[PDB]
């Protein structure tokens, strides 16, 4: 008996834990992709591997296994390096296998030869080509268990043609087991106590929770240290739902109130990078105190010092947080100066945005537009927000409910992740709606795996906000002055629903909103619901924007 | 009086002679974008960034200076590896822009901060950071210059945020002079007398004529050379055109026999890669004999040994074999057992494919459908063509009858260069009409990119040739097990065309195709044609597949 | 009041621990040499970047701090790559700073001109190319940290001759505090629970300590742990005087019988890499079962299962398997079959190498030569030991009473290291005789170093075991036929200490050994005693050879 390393890979892959795959297939992978169907492998066949690089991804941050992406040699190895830098930038688990011109073709300008490891390599934690058949499984369970231990983050799997076609017998291969789940790594208790005797000094305690806390699976720990505690908290972009977005003690409506404030803040698994303003004035006070838990001891003190360090696992950490205010409790008191500015500051922002919700001019504006995709997505659907505003004023207006349900551009900004990641939370959630919320411009980026949803049968129904391009664009086109942000106005991008026989819809007025979104919403095919909004419309207004420099 | 980063830079590249310039805009190079097109640079706004960098080197082909795609810092610039890799891969002259974070933010993790220098190092001849903002000019001379001239080739600069956002004084900044073309060189006169010398002792002798020979704009002197020798030839898929493809001497339909029996090969800047096999049996005789003419002196020689090596510029040295044949003159005799056995080939392989060309069967074949076009496109049109069948089937059927006319897949094999590559054809050439023929595989990979070429007004006309799938898919999907290559059965491509307001035909049967596609390439808009093909039809038999392995 | 950057960035190194600097200088580093003198960190100019860089990692294995490598444009820190990848084999921390051209000729063909980030790459956890002038510190203490929090390791700073030389006000520039110590990660409890749980079901229990444990300080709890639990123990090269190793039960003399036999062993800060024979049959058991306690959660795995991961620091987890103990304890048992086998190979290879101890042939060899040196060697002295078979049997022969006082050539088999690790151990220990025994090859690496350590007045004394190449040349050369690896025959290393006007000694037969090594190791300057061999001498013979 013998077997190709086609079918090792597939049976590998399968053992170690994967179970969704993304690509598109041709010289040399057409066998793996054909050989993880028979182990029962979903695999996906995407319009462009950019894309399915993405939903790769995704599966890494939703799972904590990594997803795979599938790719050919040379250029289809080089689309997928996309979704290696997004999983190194967030640090998600995900693999790309790429295929490679037969080995004893190398020097001789081969069919799609390219010097594939490199280009990989300033985004993996791991890049190997196999040097034989019969190791395969070795190098799959090395690259599986090197993407989900430590930070976790990208590997590359180089397969030269010969390696997947070639067979050896069956009796030559070992198969690794399963890499079990890595330890929940502690801290020390004399740093479990700093942390708390610490935040009994502050006057003006904040909580951020991130998405390292909704990795680690930690909602349950951390809802129950800030419910606790009675501290306010604020969620980060994907750390929304970690405990839900309409808890009391949510100060998100303050938010650059509260950073400017506090003079000392838990970041539970959260960075001070760009998006936390690099716990820098003048978004911060200049003296901020950090207590600062992540995985990544490297991380720590990153921008400014931080007074406590909680090295591990934020689920096994905030546990043992939990279990010594258990032996010594405290808590932060409900009437402080802290709790009365943050308050003002919230109703305040919300009577700001109260008439924005309710303002039915057309060409309508984003909070109009996002008031009635709000009411009406479910508690527990997953959704998937792409663009510049259509994100920023997504992320305020949106809410979730239970963590990892929010999938949006992340740490690196990426526009091209919609549908991918869309896809991707389908493939995990058969039993979820997924809502996929797009800017015009983020749209066009993947706009041709509306298909693909399609095809698969998956429950994604597209929404674009539509404002004629980045940032929004003229009403009519100067052909000697096209605008370099612009797209054609009113482009209906709802027929490409007609690509594949689902329904597309185009809205101008709010009479329509609810109407139309609801159907949209029930079809048994993916719907494309193309809503115009006025170029002018715009965030309520900032002190600071949002790109510090 | 200063002058900002942006400004100069963009002033430069108009100097350099950079006329084209494909992106997306976003921090920090939108300001680029402007100065561009102040400055008179035409900027075309893409959906993704990879077929617009995939735009670029197609310009470079065309043009013999580099095109230019803008991209933003982080993913943008990953994105634009894409056709970094492609250029390498042709030696096609490419800058990619990425901006990157502002320096003075490195280390913080700063937003799209990543080594974008060390990503594009292994696809391009010169990779920088400019130091200052008033030395911009020095890194933007330098660049176009390296991708020119030698091998020509990809170049990166990598634009932090704040030399471009940030100003000089006017009097601070030099510029460069217009970088001039190369110098065409020449070969030892010896070499040339060598190299007819050992032409004039082959029984059976082939010129082969390649892209380099188009690149080096040489085909006059090349179908000089051709006819004063009376030399059988073979044009490579983008060496097509630089003698036109119904000239007399053409063996195009007797290619396998040709490569398989030829004592003496003439190389015109093509090389012995994967698409001539290699030089090797089984496809050449194990003792061909090889004259080459490469601008590259290190390609010489590679995977099967050169006796005239020819090094330097095609045009050039063409050039000084045609004045040594007027100084010694020679031809090849026109009753030889050669040309009589390639004479036999080329009437078989017509009459095999003649009834192809003429069968109405329903759901149609490719020499059926590509017959219609091929018939109606201008003979001064420019030709992309891109797919698996698609493109080797219309490599055949659609000839070029000028040089630099066909744009295809090329070296890199690679799917996402159709429209991107068409934009670029339509940009050099304004005056003519530019004609895309997909897959309907590869038409899923840009096929946003349309409105692209409808918001610009761009003369072409998107032809899809529709198997359902790569290389076919079912007439009905079964949900539980999706081919991996198939799509959506009788997928509506061309409903894409209602996005921007143009016109889309859905084609089955063949009494629709003239009147379509004649009302199709008439239009104002790009039109899309969507065709229908059985998923059984495919290429002429042959001996070997063209995958030697 | 304005300040350079290399005042700077010699502030900022003080401040964030930095203590020994190692290199060469010339353009454009000659400024932050002498501001590292003035700010007391110690500079030692060697004569060649390779050996200096080697120095500098030894630095942080013997300290927790980066040692420093400083080195000029271009070929200056190419030379230096090899310690910024010796480093990375042994995760080490340690920090190459490389000068560059100065940033406005970039492209212009500048002097030394060469792309020195992506040359140190592959080997460095962090390289930077600071931004600006006030920015420095940032970078600085980012280095510092990365090295050494997480797996320690290398880190690269590019500074362009234009960072360095310029200035800009004092009150323009930050300094951030200095990194504290890394947090000491911790095993969850039922991990703790169940390593001590397996450890009750083993029949051959065997417990290795690495030289990760030596790194992490955790000897006091390593030594009180296996005392505890009365196993068997087996050092690792460098693990070797984390427990002292004339400790009873030490089961180094029957290594290859306890890896073959053992079917559960606890790696204490050691791989399952070559060194270790990956795990694997033939050289272990195919059932072995491991608990494995490693800072890396990436190394748990690696080539054969691991059935409990002690993720963390090794003193921290050692102190729970501790406290573990105390609360339940348990013992292996003194007497069993296990300890009756290892014991019984213990004697055995006793009995075979007690004679080559008493062997006075002349040519020398190995054990008799290295007898004379042990009995030399003060308790709490440093040894560097370099070469192929004179590191192998020093190994064997030399031993180690504390933690961290053998440098050899480690995870990447490095030849190039002895002088400047001995070098570096001088500067960390002041108070200690630092003896460096190297075979001849070994030696002709680094042999300029001699004088370097000389002109520092470093308490080294350096040892070379002789036998004409790499493994043994012969006794004459023919001079057309020179063998690959062969040396002159009775090259006088020893003429060296002449260059410095220190002592040079000739060893050849057996009484020569113990008055001039103790009087060698007396002088004033550093001696060089150079003692032929027979080119047919070797270790003692195993079932098996090292290289699996
Ligand atoms: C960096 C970043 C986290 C900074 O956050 P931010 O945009 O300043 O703030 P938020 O989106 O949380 O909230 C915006 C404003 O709405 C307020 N707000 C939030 N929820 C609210 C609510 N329910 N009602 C009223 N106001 C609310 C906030 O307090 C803030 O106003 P403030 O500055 O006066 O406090 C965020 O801008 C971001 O992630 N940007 C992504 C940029 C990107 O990647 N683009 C695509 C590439
Ligand atoms: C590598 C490559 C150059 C090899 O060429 P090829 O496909 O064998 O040959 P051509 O396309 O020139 O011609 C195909 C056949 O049609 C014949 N032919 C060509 N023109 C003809 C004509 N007008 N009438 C009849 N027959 C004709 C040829 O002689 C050959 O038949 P043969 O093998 O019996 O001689 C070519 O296959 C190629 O470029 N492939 C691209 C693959 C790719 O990149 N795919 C997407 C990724
Ligand atoms: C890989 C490596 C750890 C393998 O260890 P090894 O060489 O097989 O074993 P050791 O050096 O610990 O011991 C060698 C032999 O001496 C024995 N021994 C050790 N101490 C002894 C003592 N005091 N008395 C008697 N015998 C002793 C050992 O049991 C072993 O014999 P065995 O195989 O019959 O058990 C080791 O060879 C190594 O580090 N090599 C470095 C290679 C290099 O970098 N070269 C340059
Ligand atoms: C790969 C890549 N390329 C480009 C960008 C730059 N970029 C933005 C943020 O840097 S955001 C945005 C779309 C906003 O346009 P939009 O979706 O229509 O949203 P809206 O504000 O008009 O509502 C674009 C193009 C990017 N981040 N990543
Ligand atoms: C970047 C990238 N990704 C994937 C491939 C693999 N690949 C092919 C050649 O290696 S070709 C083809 C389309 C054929 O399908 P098609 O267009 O519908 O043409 P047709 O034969 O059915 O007529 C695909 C997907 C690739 N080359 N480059
Ligand atoms: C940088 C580098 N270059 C070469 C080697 C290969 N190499 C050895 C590996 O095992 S070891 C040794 C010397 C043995 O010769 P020696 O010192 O005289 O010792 P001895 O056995 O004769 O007693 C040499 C040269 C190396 N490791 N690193
Ligand atoms: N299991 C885990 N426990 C603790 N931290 C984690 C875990 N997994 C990842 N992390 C850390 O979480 C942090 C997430 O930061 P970031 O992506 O910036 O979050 P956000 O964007 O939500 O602020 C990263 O520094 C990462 O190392
Ligand atoms: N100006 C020039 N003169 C001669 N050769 C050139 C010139 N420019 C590029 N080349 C060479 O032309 C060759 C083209 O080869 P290739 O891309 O394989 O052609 P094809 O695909 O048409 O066979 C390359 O090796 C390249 O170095
Ligand atoms: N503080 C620490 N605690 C635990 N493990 C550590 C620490 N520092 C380093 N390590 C680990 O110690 C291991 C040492 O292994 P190695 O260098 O192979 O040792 P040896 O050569 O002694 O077998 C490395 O895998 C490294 O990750
Ligand atoms: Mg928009
Ligand atoms: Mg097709
Ligand atoms: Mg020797």
């Amino acid at each position: 008996a013998t077997i190709t390393g086609a079918q090792i890979v597939a049976r590998a892959l399968k053992q170690q834990g994967v179970e969704h795959m993304f690509g598109i297939v041709g010289i040399p992978v057409i066998p793996i992709a054909a050989a993880a169907q028979r182990e029962g492998i979903k695999f996906y066949g995407f319009h462009n591997e950019q894309s399915a690089s993405y939903a790769a991804g995704a599966v890494g941050y939703l799972t904590g296994r990594p997803g795979v992406c599938l790719a050919v040699s040379g250029p289809g190895m080089i689309h997928g390096i996309a979704g290696l830098a997004n999983a190194w930038s967030n640090n998600w688990p995900m693999i790309l296998i790429g295929g490679a011109n037969d080995s004893y073709q190398n020097g001789q300008g081969a069919f799609q030869e390219a010097p594939q490891i490199e280009s990989a390599r300033p985004y993996v934690k791991y890049a190997a080509r196999p040097d034989s058949i019969a190791r395969l499984p070795f190098y799959v369970e090395q690259a599986v268990r090197t993407t989900i231990y430590g930070r976790p983050g990208a590997a590359y799997l180089d397969l030269p043609g010969d390696i997947i076609s070639g067979s050896v017998e069956e009796a030559e291969v070992t198969y690794p087991g399963r890499c079990p789940e890595p330890p929940r790594t502690l801290a020390p208790e004399e740093n479990i106590k700093a942390a708390l005797a610490a935040l009994k000094t502050a006057e003006r305690p904040l909580v951020i929770v991130g998405k390292g806390a909704a990795y680690s699976r930690a909602e349950d720990e951390v809802r129950k240290f800030v419910e606790t505690t009675g501290l306010p908290y604020l969620a980060s972009p994907m750390g929304k739902g970690v405990i839900p977005d309409d808890h009391p003690q949510s100060i998100a409506a303050a938010r650059s109130f509260a950073l400017q404030n506090t003079d000392l803040v838990v970041l539970m698994g959260a960075r001070m990078n760009w998006m936390m303003h690099f716990g820098q004035p003048p978004r911060w006070n200049e003296k901020v105190r950090v207590i600062q838990m992540d995985i990544s001891a490297e991380e720590i003190g990153t921008n400014v010092p931080t007074e406590v360090a909680l090295v591990g696992d934020a689920k096994a950490i905030t546990a043992q947080l939990n279990a010594e205010l258990e032996k010594n409790p405290w808590s932060y008191p409900s009437e402080t100066t802290w709790w009365t500015g943050l308050q003002s500051k919230i109703a305040a922002n919300a009577a700001t945005v109260e008439p924005m919700f309710n303002d039915d001019s057309v060409p309508m504006g984003y909070y109009r537009v996002l008031r009635d995709i709000r009411d009406l997505i479910p508690k527990d659907a997953i959704i998937s927000n792409e663009g510049a505003s259509t994100m920023d004023i997504g992320r305020t207006v949106l809410p979730n409910f239970f963590a990892r349900t929010r999938l949006d551009a992340a740490t690196f900004g990426t526009m091209g992740v919609g549908a991918g990641q869309a896809i991707a939370a389908a493939s995990v959630h058969p039993d979820r709606k997924i809502i996929c919320v797009q800017g015009d411009s983020a749209f066009g980026f993947g706009g041709m795996e509306v298909e693909t949803a399609a095809r698969y049968g998956l429950n994604i129904t597209f929404v674009i906000i539509n404002n004629n391009g980045i940032g929004g664009g003229p009403d009519e086109l100067d052909p000697a002055h096209i605008p370099p942000g612009a797209y054609t106005p009113q482009a209906h991008y709802e027929k490409m629903a007609d690509v594949y026989g689902g329904k597309g819809y185009f809205v101008t007025t709010p009479d329509q909103l609810k109407p139309v979104l609801e159907e949209a919403m029930a079809q048994p095919k993916p719907a494309i619901v193309n809503i115009m909004i006025s170029n002018k419309s715009g965030r309520k207004p900032q002190e600071f924007g949002w790109l510090t420099r």
